[PDB]
């Protein structure tokens, strides 16, 4: 509903199957007016973060086989800098957290 937390937005990916609907897309923050270059999403697209937006794994932080595929999503971001603190979680819904930006990951599946 309005949830941007690491075990908030992680159970709602294992209750409901997806995301929450306040994370939106860069593509219709930017409808929206938002731009990267400029400062934080809130001002332009208020009550929104970035989630559901594509992570694509080059197979090495984050294990992957077949062809598994990874989808990112913001924790934490109304305003101030740009996400950095953020989770990941996999198609079939391997889910792991970072504070650090795609440094180290830890799994809370």
């Amino acid at each position: 509903a309005v949830i941007n937390t690491f075990d908030g937005v992680a159970d709602y990916l294992i209750r409901y199957k997806r995301l929450p609907d306040n994370y939106i897309t860069k593509s219709q923050a930017s409808a929206l007016g938002w731009v990267a270059s400029k400062g934080n999403l809130a001002e332009v697209a208020p009550g929104k973060s970035i989630g559901g937006d594509v992570f694509s794994n080059r197979e090495g932080r984050l294990p992957s086989a077949s062809g598994r595929t990874w989808r990112e999503a913001d924790i934490n971001y109304v305003s101030g800098f740009r996400n950095a603190d953020r989770l990941v979680y996999s198609s079939d819904w391997l889910i792991y957290k970072t504070t650090d930006h795609y440094a180290t990951f830890t799994r809370i599946r």
